[PDB]
């Protein structure tokens, strides 16, 4: 859709993880480029993927720098080649500051969390819209979707 206007940036990296791997890898920064403040709580992130047969999937919350983060498994409408699925991860509380705001404000906030099945089986991302390829480093992931109480403000959905 339109991308409203926002100081709000992301950066994607998954630890270079192949097309192969034993689990989806999401560690982002969502940075505020601006002098606007940000509610944590108003922010979405989607990660669009595609599901093999509805095997059931774990979101781990690894590290999020302010707050907390929370992860539900949805359904996508309508379906893209590269995606039937997408997670959607909550932030529970706390604020994205002014650029350059003193100590303790804070004007980006990392999440680190990863998916995985139960069963031990692996996923196959080549299949999976979000998925960017191997990026050790932080880098730009446009295909990684945030919204500010639900619109648009970085990124492309399917």
């Amino acid at each position: 859709p339109v991308q409203v206007n926002s100081d709000l940036k992301l950066l994607f990296s998954n630890n270079g993880a192949a097309a192969s791997s034993n689990q989806i890898y999401m560690n982002m920064k969502l940075q505020n480029t601006g002098s606007s403040t940000y509610d944590l709580s108003k922010i979405t992130i989607r990660y669009f993927y595609t599901s093999d047969d509805d095997k059931a999937l774990t979101y781990y919350s690894d590290y999020v720098s302010i707050g907390s983060a929370s992860a539900t498994f949805n359904n996508l409408s309508p379906v893209h080649a590269k995606a039937n699925k997408y997670i959607e991860i909550k932030l529970a509380s706390g604020t994205l500051g002014a650029a350059g705001a003193q100590w303790p404000s804070q004007s980006e906030v990392t999440i680190q969390g990863r998916v995985a099945k139960a069963d031990w089986t692996n996923v196959d991302q080549s299949n999976d819209y979000s998925y960017p390829g191997s990026m050790s480093q932080f880098g730009e992931n446009k295909l990684v979707a945030v919204y500010y109480n639900g619109a648009l403000v970085y990124g492309t959905p399917p």
